[PDB]
């Protein structure tokens, strides 16, 4: 059957303040492409270096993958594409090698070029499978 993997979102670095003189409110939201399983970490009020020390227990089967995406609560409310921070994506092969590593630093950047490049952050996590 599937394998439960715990992706621990330790903290995030260089939180794009987005709007000058203003501050973002980072929070995490994971999605499972194949199970519809979603999870989320509390929001961090006006910060440039948040942390949640919280993990998500997703599942992986054969060729499954999981993506932990962070969003700026302030702009998610702003609407109109506003609200994105840094989406981190790990595949099945990456999930395994990492599941034992115990730590991974994924830079929080935009989905891609010409696609709202309002990023500049990073994020530290830890991959360990559940017994």
């Amino acid at each position: 059957g599937p394998v439960k993997l715990r992706l621990t979102v330790l903290c995030a670095k260089n939180l794009v303040k987005k709007d000058f003189f203003r501050l973002p409110d980072p929070f995490a939201k994971v999605v499972v492409d194949g199970s519809g399983q979603c999870h989320s970490t509390d929001t961090v009020k006006n910060t440039l270096d948040p942390k949640w020390n919280q993990h998500y227990d997703l599942y992986i089967g054969k060729s499954d993958s999981v993506t932990i995406s962070v969003w700026n609560h302030k702009k998610i409310h702003k609407k109109q594409g506003a609200g994105f921070l840094g989406c981190v994506r790990l595949l099945s092969n990456a999930i395994n090698r990492l599941k034992d590593t115990g730590y991974q630093r994924l830079d929080l950047c935009k989905l891609g070029p010409n696609d709202n490049d309002t990023v500049r952050g990073q994020i530290v996590v830890s991959l360990q499978s559940r017994d």
